């Protein structure tokens, strides 16, 4: 995949490879986050102790928004595969731009489910992957920086669905043009879903959950929980991105 | 290991478990960096296309130096296990300070091999883990961020020598005080060298390298290379840390 050669990107064999690459990535990031307690205070807005000056919002938000502003100056968000968490906070780059071709439809950057991703990460994911409940006062920084790594991988994996959608669109213009014009979300859903491919994915994740992080010489991740996160969070939100992208495909 | 309870830190068994957890983190991060080319320009100071406003140094240095300043404001370098690449840039934290009791000698912060770590990583590690030689101008930022992750992990595992050296100095004060007095570098070296354990680590590394990153149902990391990195880079620079620390123990 070369984001300057449209044809390597809109290649489904390639898209598949990247998603695989991305799942191992997410797993590694989950295993690192698993070494700390849940640290409820890292996520509370304006927590009594972790009180950031001139700042409403959480300790995580501060660390994340700040990372984004730095990265944005170094062209982080010009790339079609990178979606910001604080879109309103990011700056313009001070580096010469890379003239990315127009691969996805021009409204692509508006399809942004990051608010929802940060929310379920905090509410449904931290609980299943953290070491124990409660604050670990000496590791709030270790925790937030790990949270950002997890959030950014999930966000890309999930937003990758825009690429997946376009690739599916090109392969059967007639089918998707019918569905899109008639706003048949159920038809789009039914079509972009492959129950046999998902089954395989969930199987792969269980075995990867079983061999990763564990010294080959007990389990940093609970297989059931990793499968649960994919089945209930990652896969479903990716389809939400896909159908939203498609319904606006033939707009202007 | 709680850096506010001295008795937990100077526990050889606790130290050994920490280092073993760091192995996995280093491996995971090598796998991540491995997806990209060598990107020589990221490491080149003031490179034509990667010219940053009001800054001398590489793309890597800007990204790293900015991360540390940010993290220092939120107490990152108050922790004894964190050593910065840019000591003269970090600032005081704006959050209430955690009172870490003195555990290592007062001069511990002065033992900082981060420069050597950055050079060997660039010159000897990158060529061994990268996908291919050459610049990939669409991934300089993605590359710089994977590098930081690698460096911060390498830096923490290597400077943990400081803690290893002390727990040992306590464990056998008459001997080490003897060696330190007559500056028996070879003796401290031999005394700190735990041979039969080194073979074990290397066997564990080979096995982990063989299992992580690969779909359990490809070898992202070459085991022989991981063994070479630890055998010639990590384990040896850790010892130079231990040694420099010990030679200045009674220097007060
Ligand atoms: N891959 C793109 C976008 C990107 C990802 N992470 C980044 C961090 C900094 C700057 C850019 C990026 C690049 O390397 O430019
Ligand atoms: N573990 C310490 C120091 C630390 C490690 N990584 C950090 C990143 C940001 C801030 C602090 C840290 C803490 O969380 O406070």
């Amino acid at each position: 995949m070369d984001f300057t050669k449209p044809e390597t990107v809109l290649n489904l064999q390639n898209i598949r490879d990247e998603l695989v690459r991305m799942e191992d990535s997410i797993i590694f990031k989950f295993i690192e986050r698993s070494h700390f307690a849940t640290c409820p205070s890292v996520y509370e807005a304006n927590h009594p102790g972790l009180e950031i000056p001139n700042f409403k919002g959480s300790f995580l938000d501060w660390a994340l928004s700040n990372l984004e502003i730095a990265h944005s100056r170094i062209r982080r968000f010009e790339s079609p595969d990178e979606t910001p968490f604080f879109p309103d906070k990011i700056q313009k780059s001070f580096l010469p731009s890379i003239n990315y071709p127009q691969i996805l439809a021009p409204y692509a950057p508006e399809v942004n489910y990051n608010d929802k991703i940060k929310k379920v990460y905090i509410e449904k994911i931290i609980p299943l992957i953290s070491k124990r409940d409660g604050d670990d006062k000496n590791n709030f920084g270790s925790v937030a920086t790990r949270d950002i790594e997890c959030l950014q991988s999930l966000s890309r994996r999930i937003h990758f669905g825009k690429f997946v959608a376009e690739a599916k669109f090109q392969s059967d213009i007639p089918l998707y043009t019918k569905l899109i014009k008639s706003k048949d979300v159920e038809g789009i859903m039914k079509n972009i879903t492959n129950s046999a491919v998902e089954e395989k994915i969930l199987e792969r994740l269980t075995k990867k959950a079983e061999v990763y992080g564990v010294d080959p010489t007990e389990r940093r991740i609970i297989p059931e929980y990793l499968v649960k996160i994919y089945k209930e969070i990652v896969i479903p939100i990716t389809k939400e991105v896909e159908v939203e992208y498609l319904l606006r495909r033939l707009e202007e």
